[PDB]
């Protein structure tokens, strides 16, 4: 439900609105106690929905430190359940695209997970 709560929010007074991204920061963590995998899918999901919103206009490169905030953040704790699910969902795209540049080199060095 919240979901739709953000993603309204942004496109209805067009505004930076840290509110959301501190809303989906809150919502994305909150994992260490809870295995619910259907809240960890809702998690990945609405927070796709904010990096396509942060796609759209100006703010690709906000969600991409964003997301590299997440990957260290997640890195740094040691725990049985870390970004593996977000690497076996995040299949599809996850990977930034701006324009001809970092976005190829981007795309060797993230689809392989490693430097080979």
């Amino acid at each position: 439900n919240p979901a739709e709560n953000f993603r309204v929010l942004v496109k209805q007074k067009k505004a930076s609105f840290e509110e959301a991204s501190n809303q989906l920061i809150n919502h994305i963590e909150q994992f260490l106690d809870t295995n619910e995998t259907p809240y960890f899918m809702k998690s990945i999901d609405c927070i796709r929905a904010f990096r396509e919103e942060a796609i759209k206009f100006s703010e690709e490169q906000r969600f991409n430190n964003f997301l590299k905030a997440l990957q260290e953040k997640v890195e740094i704790k040691q725990l049985n359940h870390f970004w593996e699910i977000v690497v076996q969902d995040g299949i599809t795209l996850i990977t930034k695209e701006e324009a001809s540049g970092s976005s190829v080199t981007a795309e060797e060095a993230k689809k392989f997970l490693a430097p080979k």
